[PDB]
């Protein structure tokens, strides 16, 4: 749908109706759950804006240790940044639903910027914001415990993915339990022993692929 | 000025931009001076205004649950603080407060702009200069992600010697003029942390105090 799309950075409430007539300059890609759209390491120069479905962005150790610096959604763009800077891909991206994405190679994103600057504009918007939260994190890995940056990530998922249901925040992150210890970047053992204390505490309510949040006054304060 | 055009063009901001194109961006910028123990901006303020230092150092901290603030990184000469509100204007995330007297050059969003209005070509290489830093700080997060509690901040104090050093028989050279109170001052709720990684490093013949100047191994 073009109605997600125009929430996308590249073109984000620019064009009333020509903006149909270069959404059909991208074929859509559909993606099983659970599908690596690109590894490590691998050449690329292909950047994705999912139309629905998640997908997480990976790092994995030396050691078979995996980290997941953030979850993209409806939206968002994603292998952007060997378009902007030839090179392998750094990280991997996998799919976590079924994901429906729209896709574009370098050269066909520079032809749609030649006319239009403002698209630029919100390409360094949206780099600006992911650097500024990679920050935010480094700063949370040094100085904050290990339940306040739970605390702190079940927060930003209901940023991006949380609806209201009644006097809560259901929030779908679509998430195993390892995979939101690998979110906030600390064991499993940790995670699950502050995700259960939140529970105990009765702030949230913790439902399969979803959590829902009582109580985001005394989380935020915990993650201060 | 000379040896003030070096200084602001080597910015992360410039890499790969065509060098009369720095200049007639600097050119529009206005030198200013700050005093030592000034708050440049705060955690919370409104943000659209980036720096580039010229000389001096400033600190960039978070507020802690102590009302002091943790020590998140310094800069000095040729570094920016404040950059990533002209490209996404907003609160600002971290303070920024002066350790030393300071003379710095700033830019808002409406001096960018119109830089960029001019020069369409400096939009790819910005895209480009922001995405080759998230690849890196993000390599860098991992990396830490992966390292131990004590380790993360050894790693941190490492890529401090590495930015503010002289190279010197292999080690690294940093000198100050910081009182024993003004180093408290500077480290605030990190002391004891900060402290312990110090002691490490000491115990380990990794570091040698030669007065108001260390002396740390790379
Ligand atoms: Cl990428
Ligand atoms: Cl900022």
């Amino acid at each position: 749908m073009d109605e997600i799309l125009a929430r996308a950075g590249i073109f984000q409430g620019v064009e009333p109706s020509a903006i149909a007539a270069l959404t059909k300059q991208l074929q859509p890609v559909d993606f099983p759950r659970g599908h690596t759209v690109f590894a490590e390491g691998e050449p690329g120069d292909r950047l994705y804006i999912i139309i629905s479905g998640k997908v997480k962005i990976g790092r994995r150790a030396p050691d078979g240790r995996e980290n997941l610096l953030t979850i993209m959604g409806p939206s968002d763009m994603f292998g952007e940044l060997s378009i902007f800077d030839p090179g392998p891909r750094t990280s991997s991206a996998t799919t976590i639903t079924e994901v429906r994405a729209v896709s574009m190679d370098r050269d066909a994103l520079r032809s749609w910027i030649a006319d239009r600057p403002e698209i630029s504009e919100q390409l360094l918007r949206v780099l600006a914001r992911r650097l500024r939260r990679t920050n935010n994190n480094l700063a949370d890995l040094i100085f904050t415990d290990v339940p306040g940056r739970v605390a702190k990530q079940l927060l930003q998922l209901a940023q991006r993915f949380g609806t209201q249901e009644g006097g809560a925040l259901r929030v779908t992150h679509d998430l195993t339990q390892e995979e939101i210890a690998q979110l906030v970047g600390a064991s499993r053992e940790t995670v699950n022993k502050a995700l259960a204390d939140f529970a105990h505490r009765g702030w949230i309510r913790l439902e399969g692929k979803s959590v829902l949040i009582s109580d985001s006054e005394r989380l935020a304060r915990r993650a201060r």
